């Protein structure tokens, strides 16, 4: 990368805003998964979206890849520079602007997060619910197509983004539902918004993301609930959505997870099949959705339910901490899976994969958002063992075709990156292939913006 172009990056941003530093790019060459750190050839730190917008135009002009960077806590490769390039690190523009409290609506800047965005919302009775583990950036979430265990009832990044503010990659500035608009829903032309969310990056940089807020629960209870087996925990599961019983949360946690949780956090939990739940109401509401809900585990072999302020707390933050849970037991990288099946086929694939866990050599813990059928299998590798990695990739991808072979989807909220290009192609056939395709190339005719991924 010439000294002459690193020069024009540094008047936009400033010579502090530009690092060509060997440290300073390993950082930026990888996410949370075991991808392969591939180092960017600069990392730029624009101020405003007018440098966004200048600094893409810079490296589109000039042939030089441009790959978003947010918070770096992606699964699936997405940050991995494979061509080189320039990595915009997006995190000092970290404002909160246009809170509209009145509409149930705000604007964030890549820097802020959603831990960011709720305490700043602290008093005002509203919240942002979508919530993955991780402490993201919430245009990353926005680019990835993020969910959370909050989602099964109050929807994913998908449902709950308005507007989006999008530096194509040749630098032209796009507002998705155009400039200030926000709205319930709209029939104006092509919805641009839906294109963007889960795009990952390789449509254009995300500057700021519109989000719908939602009031505060009335009232909220938390428990957790043990099972004998993996069926009955995921039978329980399917009753639970089929008798449309509206619980805020319904995770599952295998013995695998629930120890490692134990383990990595506060909780004792008898290591078993777990569910943890929550439910938001009244006080009338919630006795009788829990009387409902208790009906059906029961029935299943579920425990009473073990209640749960600052223990609902410490449970919801196991459940998020859950992936450096699972990695704290081979102190070791991890890949996830990421299926999402019809719900009805559930039991039958979450059961297979917890038998084909324990015929194979390799360990596994699995956890998941299955209020939306949608689970984790995370799968420890030693990152010096070529052959235990071919064995995780051959057994994460013969997961995927099987939820394929179901109707699902082989990635219900981490996205496409490095790991799932294949499986895509199989999801969606030679039409979906070569439609995507022409999407991406005419927002991106050089291939620049974010090389080597999703497609
Ligand atoms: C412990 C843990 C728990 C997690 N739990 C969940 C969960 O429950 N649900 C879930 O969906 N995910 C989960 N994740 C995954 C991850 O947190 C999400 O995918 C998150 O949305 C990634 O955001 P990020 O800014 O950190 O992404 P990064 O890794 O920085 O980037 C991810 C991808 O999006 C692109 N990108 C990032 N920011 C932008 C932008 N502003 N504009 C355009 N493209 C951009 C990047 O180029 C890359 O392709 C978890 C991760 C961890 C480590
Ligand atoms: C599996 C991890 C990465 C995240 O998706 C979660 O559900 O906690």
């Amino acid at each position: 990368l010439s000294q002459d172009f690193v020069e024009a990056l540094k008047a936009v941003v400033g010579s502090p805003h530009v690092s060509t530093a060997s440290a300073v790019r390993e950082q930026h060459g990888h996410d949370e998964s075991m991808h392969r750190c591939q180092p960017p050839d600069a990392v730029v730190w624009p101020q405003n979206v007018d440098q966004v917008s200048r600094v893409a135009s810079l490296c589109y002009n000039q042939g030089v890849p441009i790959i978003p960077f947010g918070t770096g806590t992606g699964v699936e490769g997405g940050v991995c520079a494979v061509q080189g390039g320039v990595c915009i690190n997006l995190t000092h523009m970290d404002q909160i602007t246009e809170l509209n409290t009145e509409d149930f609506s705000v604007v964030v800047e890549p820097g802020v997060t959603r831990k960011a965005l709720n305490t700043h919302l602290r008093d005002s009775g509203l919240w942002f619910p979508v919530d993955p583990g991780a402490d993201a950036s919430l245009c990353g979430m926005a680019a990835t197509g993020a969910s959370g265990t909050n989602a099964v009832r109050y929807g994913t990044m998908r449902d709950n983004v308005i507007n989006l503010e999008v530096v194509l990659p040749d630098g032209r500035l796009l507002h998705t539902a155009g400039r200030g608009r926000h709205y319930r829903k709209s029939a104006a032309g092509y919805n641009l918004t839906g294109l963007f969310v889960g795009s990952e990056g390789t449509l254009g940089i995300i500057t700021s993301t519109t989000l719908r807020l939602h009031p505060a629960p009335e009232a909220t209870v938390a428990a957790t609930c043990a099972f004998p087996s993996v069926q009955a925990a995921v039978d329980s599961t399917v009753q639970i959505l089929q008798a449309a019983v509206p619980v805020a949360r319904i995770e599952f946690l295998d013995d695998v997870m629930m120890d490692a949780c134990n383990r990595h956090s506060k909780l004792n939990c008898p290591v078993a099949p777990t569910l943890f739940l929550e439910f938001h109401g009244s006080q009338q509401t919630l006795a009788e959705q829990l009387q409902r809900t208790e009906a059906i585990t029961q029935d299943n072999g579920g425990s009473h339910f073990s209640w749960a302020a600052e223990k609902r707390n410490e449970l919801w933050a196991a459940r998020h901490n859950a992936w450096y849970a699972a990695l704290a037991l081979s102190p070791s990288k991890a890949y996830s899976t990421d299926v999402c099946v019809p719900i009805s086929r559930l039991p039958e694939i979450l059961v297979e994969t917890k038998e084909e866990i324990k015929a194979s050599k390799l360990t596994g813990a699995i956890v998941g958002h299955v209020g939306d059928g949608n689970f984790a299998c995370i799968l420890l590798v030693d990152p010096d063992d070529a052959e235990e990695q071919r064995r995780v990739k051959a057994f994460a991808e013969n997961l995927g075709r099987r939820a394929l072979a179901l109707g699902g989807t082989c990635t219900g909220e981490h996205g496409i990156g490095l790991g799932k290009r294949q499986l895509l192609q199989e999801e969606v056939g030679p039409v979906g292939v070569e439609t995507m395709r022409q999407l991406k190339n005419t927002l991106d005719p050089r291939g620049l913006m974010n090389p080597g991924k999703v497609l």
